[PDB]
């Protein structure tokens, strides 16, 4: 019952210490809701609910809030600092610490045959490449955490970088019950390896039958309203000729031209279709490439704003509609599903975790839970930046040689970062939204190091670079000083120009801070503008104290 | 109650029930739209024809009469030189009527050869436009009658040192002075001096700025002598705008202020200029065009014709960071050229006499407020002479029946294609505006106010049948304009713009997208985008124009306009 599983995790959430609020909410059209809400102590941790009624929506935002603090999420994106990574455990006490090799192969415990040969096919993969983000503690190895093979039983440690890379939130779940929630997780799973494919390969799917569609009109009156709102919407079967329960729904705005697509699983095709549309840009093209291109399916996850091809909307599909049903209790509805897994010879590994007082699953099916290519481990491993991370925050403040400063800028090239990656990301710190590393990204970096390094004729090329793409974000502050410090670094290349002449003009243009800051930094003295020097425990940083505040709150709990 | 400010010859209490009075004898409704009072000691004042859109002005001062008599007074000016019509063709009716521009105007036939006719221009005029003698007879024609047959239409100014008559073509005061050295008055002196300082004003700002010269602060004991000047400016200072003021005489030569405002929120600064004899009108004047771009290092982008053509229009232009050098080029020089509008007029004339400048002047009274328009060749300029030839307002004034005709023509397909080759060989933009280019107040209801070149071509390549260039033009089309089209007309280009690229997949079965086309763009924009893509209605929007422009209610009010104002001329000759 909504009202019991409601009433149950709130209380659980407070008894694990913590203050969550409900931030707002939203019932746009009948039958559909959804509401935010927040740790009142931690701005990065919070969720979102949605369903088809008020409550409905609330016990999502919840049971998405033990889904994400079971399985770490929140903190998935950032490292934990120093002492953290030197505890007694990192990631949960069953987690287990493979050291690297002399030849830097991957540690034998780790995974399993079937994987190794999956994310690395070739036999390249080194090990010191697979070295957690939240540690960074190449010294203690490899983090990787126990997930149950479900065929044999047998436990397999999978990497944490690995996990975190490719699979990141997706068939994660919570629920009532271990079966509730591994259905909800592994039907997670379907909808986007379904949806993966429907838009990769440009499938015209088999509308939904209006008599089919009558079975739910909650579902119906809010597609209804949508479309007398001015909004056509599309139906459609996505089971592919009944193989999967999946369902998919497309919304048009003629306004601008765009759809939107939605997609949603469960066994029983009516909650599909509901979860489907409760879910709810760009134009739909007839670029059969760009559509199947990786970068617009991750596209596709983090937002639907995607990527459709014209061809989804023909009339005459590829399958024949089927009116599907895979439905019954969480416990035969789980075996349905994991039946279909056996059928397509995709082993499934699944991983409990209770310690919060719910059950939560999370769900890995090599082959189609994947949502980034195995190539990325490589190419974009979310940890590639962990060692410049003490190099880069010790930069504020530091005062080293001048060519030490412009070599940094030369490996940051030769090492392959994009100039538009931020560097909070790229370190995992939770700099808050207040100084000048929350908008920091490598190309302004880079001019920062030039200052500091005294070359001028690179660092206004980069000063250039940050304010053409970043001075929309900067804070009124922040970008003054960038228009400054360009105008100065214009003016020296004048020869012919005295500075002095300009002075007056300068201060009462930009101010006197901006203009004595901006100088400082052309000495090479001072060019970190804005930037605080970070500890490694990132004390400097009081959103990162926040986070880990309420790391530790999980820590205890684990114990 | 009569208020006597500086340089008028005359109560501005009186100034304004006379120009009133007037405007309402001569049949025009004028309403004021907005004021404005953004800092003490500063105000406008919107006024507006309540019978035609096109027809308004802007007035500004130091108080709040001094702001709608400027408004009134440059209605006058704007009506007594025709200037509100000066971007409009003026249809075929008015074009071959009596006279078009003034009934004392001069029609100079096209010659054998297409030299420039004898009776124009004289010997100077001809050597400052046409240093190559290269210029042709039939680029002069003016715009507003389009009468290539009836030929050259000049006007007639007296030149000032022998005060013999000089025809100018309407074309070339037109597109090389627009409304600049335009004045009116109420007296012809303040008019003229009003007119002849505007010029100043613009000379000298050009220099100052494309030569990128540092000006001399005015001493604050000086400022001290304006103190509802220096209260506007420590309220924008305080504002938070640094103001900088400085005498633009260049060591006294010239009556001209320069005051520039700083805005340090977005780094940028505004320069404004202002000139009269008197030293405390020109402060004032400079300051309240503050309210009716960042410095730059860039020696040459400032100079470049194109900068100075924006300050004209707009303000936002390059200024030289030099301007703001604590060591300037010039000494302050504390001048003062003041007198009676009579001897202020001497004095001003005295300046163009130094400089060896002809100086033409023309007047006009002919709706009871004198008021005159001067041009100052070498000085005057606002566009150079080489535009004759290469943005000349009325390129476009020969294709204007074509073009106009194409909504409901059914020509051939090779003549369709035809027609953009021309465009491009006769070297037009494709961004221009074509209600631009043809003088067309289309009013903001329908295709052709927003149609430029380049979807012209996209709509010909349609009706002749060349869809890969179609799409072409299409993409251009909306990359450039959507977000100024109509709700409607977005989505009929979003829609043909589909179906144009679906025609290029070979692959595709078109009935197949059909019933999801429908959904999205709706029925009526599908069987449109069909009509055009078959060749059969491609001009979407445009509805078909005949030429008096009756299809377009906007240019009727403007014609409606310019008919009391020819009745009026008639009436004075
Ligand atoms: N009574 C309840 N109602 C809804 N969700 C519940 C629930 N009890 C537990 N949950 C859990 O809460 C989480 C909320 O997600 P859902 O609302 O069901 C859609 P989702 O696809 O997981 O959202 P996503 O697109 O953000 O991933 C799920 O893991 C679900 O198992
Ligand atoms: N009594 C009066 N008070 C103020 N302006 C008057 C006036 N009588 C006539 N005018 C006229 O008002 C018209 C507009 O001039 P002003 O607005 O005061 C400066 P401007 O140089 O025309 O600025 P602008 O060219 O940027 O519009 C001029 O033709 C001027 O001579
Ligand atoms: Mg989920
Ligand atoms: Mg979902
Ligand atoms: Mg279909
Ligand atoms: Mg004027
Ligand atoms: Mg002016
Ligand atoms: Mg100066």
């Amino acid at each position: 019952a909504l009202e019991d599983s409601i009433a149950r995790f709130q209380q659980k959430l407070s008894d694990l210490g913590f203050q969550i609020e409900e931030a707002s909410w939203l019932n746009p059209v009948p039958n559909v809701w959804s509401v935010h809400i927040r740790d009142k102590e931690c701005a990065l941790c919070f969720t979102n609910g949605k369903g088809a009624t008020k409550k409905a929506a609330l016990a999502s935002a919840l049971g998405e809030y033990f889904e994400r603090l079971s399985t770490n999420y929140f903190f998935a994106d950032f490292w934990l600092g120093e002492t953290i990574a030197n505890g007694p455990f990192v990631h949960y006490p069953n987690e287990k610490w493979f050291p690297l090799t002399e030849n830097d192969d991957v540690p034998e415990g780790l995974l399993d045959d079937r994987l190794r040969a999956f994310y690395d096919p070739e036999n390249e993969l080194t090990g010191s490449m697979l070295i957690d983000l939240q540690s960074g503690n190449e010294d203690r190895g490899i983090c990787g955490l126990p997930f149950t093979r479900q065929s044999d039983n047998q436990t397999v440690y999978i990497p944490m970088n690995i996990i975190g890379n490719l699979y990141v939130s997706n068939g994660m779940s919570a629920g009532n019950t271990r079966n509730e929630a591994r259905v909800q997780g592994l039907s997670e799973v379907f909808e986007r390896y379904v949806k993966n494919r429907i838009i990769a390969e440009s499938i015209s799917l088999p509308e939904i039958p209006a008599d089919v569609l009558a079975r739910y009109p909650a579902v119906v009156e809010a597609i209804e309203t949508l479309e007398a709102e001015g909004f056509p919407i599309f139906a459609y079967d996505g089971s592919l000729g009944g193989q999967y329960p999946v369902i998919c729904v497309v919304l048009f705005n003629p306004a601008n031209g765009t759809c939107f697509a939605s997609f949603g699983a469960h066994p029983d095709f009516g909650v599909a279709l509901e979860r489907t549309v409760t879910e709810l840009f760009t134009p739909p093209t007839f670029d059969d490439e760009e559509v199947a291109e990786h970068t617009n399916l991750e596209t596709h996850f983090i937002d639907s704003s995607g990527l459709i091809s014209w061809d989804l909307f023909k009339q005459d599909a590829d399958y024949p509609f089927v009116d599907w049903n895979f439905s019954g209790t969480t416990e035969e509805e789980f075996a349905t599903l994991m039946a279909i897994f056996n059928k397509e010879d995709k082993e499934v590994y699944i991983a409990d975790y209770e310690h919060l007082g719910v059950y939560a699953c999370r769900i890995i099916v090599p082959g189609m839970s994947d949502i980034y290519p195995a190539e990325d481990l490589w190419l974009a491993n979310n940890s590639m930046g962990s060692h410049l991370r003490e190099t880069i925050l010790s930069l504020p403040g530091s005062e080293w040689e001048k060519e030490d400063y412009l070599n940094l800028i030369e490996q940051l090239d030769e090492e392959g970062f994009d100039d538009f990656t931020r560097v909070r990301e790229l370190l995992g710190l939770a700099t808050g939204s207040d100084n000048g590393w929350y908008t920091l990204r490598i190309g302004e970096l880079k001019a920062m190091l030039a200052l500091a390094g005294g070359d001028l004729e690179q660092a206004l090329v980069w000063t250039e670079w940050t304010m053409e793409f970043n001075s929309s974000v900067f804070s009124p502050e922040r970008a003054n000083y960038y228009r400054c410090l360009q105008t100065l670094l214009l003016l020296a290349q004048e020869e012919d120009r005295q500075p002095l002449q300009y002075l007056n003009a300068f201060v009462r243009m930009y101010g006197a801070d901006a203009v004595e800051a901006a100088s400082a930094a052309m000495s090479g003295e001072a060019a970190f503008y804005g930037l605080q020097p970070v500890d490694s425990d990132l004390h400097a940083f009081a959103a990162h104290q926040s986070l880990l505040k309420a790391y530790e709150k999980l820590q205890r709990a684990k114990a």
